[PDB]
């Protein structure tokens, strides 16, 4: 059995191969061990399961076109029907992994507000993937859940946190993304990333150069969505003093 | 079931970047047992490669770590078991590749550039074992790639034209494994230049939509060519 080092650098030799079932599964032995995951360790969990998730989520909207394209042909609307019901028990599969190791062991041993907004935020992105599919008399349940996850983590970063924080910064842009998306409520979801980014322009000035890079990264993803979301008008073109 | 609705979902599964699954559908229609089509030739060639390929790549970069790593020890070690893990998927893969090529593809091959295709992938996928080889295991492996491109070659010089896209695609194999598995660079440059040269005299001959597939190819000789004999004096290129 490998110790947390190894599994760290097996899961850094993963993740330079590409090869994410790998790394993802290092991660969670890493994180089963029960201690506190550090910053990296957060991060490299959090890449791997994305990009495991991620593979089916691409191939689901693919899929879920070609079903929609050819509904005059009753085999091949079948087979892409099929098909794509085998992708969602995939990533469902892979969802309900990720969920169940943020409830049993991320979440409740998470002893700093960073890192449990970091888990809360998580378990709202992973129940939002589930709500991308969801399409039974449990969409609702789901859907809630995101929120409710997403929510008490906007709590407890809004308390704790500077809204220049990247992982604050991070859980504004998801949760706008769930409003628009998965509620279809395109004006909260800009408010709440119009908003999350004008308090942290307000501070943006007073960090390290460091901490400045890491938090314009992802304003700047805020700035993508609402200006993808808002058009030609709208937004009002910049001019400098 | 039926090999049309195996072959419909390897097409999907292709479309999803699903590659095992696009691999599994046509390794089943390859054990049905009949010839199979150039449609599903090419299917089943993507595939793999894309299964194979995976590995290959995965199994570069782990090495490329593995020897820029001084400091550690255990940590070297770990590097070397999941370059060992890698390389059992690839051995995996090109040893079921090679016994559908030698069970069902290359006996069933009717016509000369269907056995050309097959023995150029014959030749392929010894390459790729070649590539992770080591000691005397692998001096039987390059001969086994060497007699399959050479075989594949000599049919292709008497019964194929210069421009026919396989011919040529042998010729870009064939010349890697010279440059790169017996380490021959000028006969690698020989070959990709001569099946270019070859190509270029029927080219006017051609179709809109032949001229394109051939001079496609002839484009990836004249690449390692260019890489091969490098810039030397060469001054960089404007266009008017």
């Amino acid at each position: 059995h490998m110790d947390k080092n190894e599994l760290v650098q097996k899961a850094k030799l993963a993740e330079q191969a590409e090869r994410y079932d790998d790394m993802a599964a290092c991660m969670k032995s890493v994180t089963e061990q029960g201690a506190e995951l550090s910053n990296e360790e957060r991060n490299l969990l959090s890449v791997a399961y994305k990009n495991v998730v991620g593979a089916r989520r691409s191939a689901w909207r693919v899929v879920s076109s070609i079903e929609q394209k050819t509904e005059g042909a009753a085999a091949a609307q079948q087979m892409a029907r099929e098909y794509r019901e085998k992708i969602e028990t995939e990533l469902r599969d892979i969802c309900n992994d990720v969920l169940s190791l943020l409830e049993k062991f991320l979440i409740p041993n998470a002893s700093q507000a960073e890192s449990k907004v970091f888990y809360l935020k998580m378990k709202g992105d992973y129940y939002r993937y589930l709500a991308e599919v969801a399409a039974g008399d449990d969409k609702k349940g789901i859907v809630d859940q995101s929120q409710q996850a997403y929510q008490e983590a906007f709590e407890i970063s809004a308390a704790a946190m500077q809204p220049t924080h990247p992982i604050r910064l991070g859980l504004a842009l998801n949760f706008s993304v769930f409003y628009y998306e998965i509620l279809n409520s395109p004006e909260k979801a800009c408010s709440l990333a119009k908003t999350a980014f004008d308090e942290a322009i307000a501070e943006l000035d007073t960090l390290s150069e460091e901490s400045y890079k890491d938090s314009t990264l992802i304003m700047q993803l805020l700035r993508d969505n609402l200006t993808l979301w808002t058009g030609g008008g709208g937004r009002r073109r910049e001019t400098q003093v």
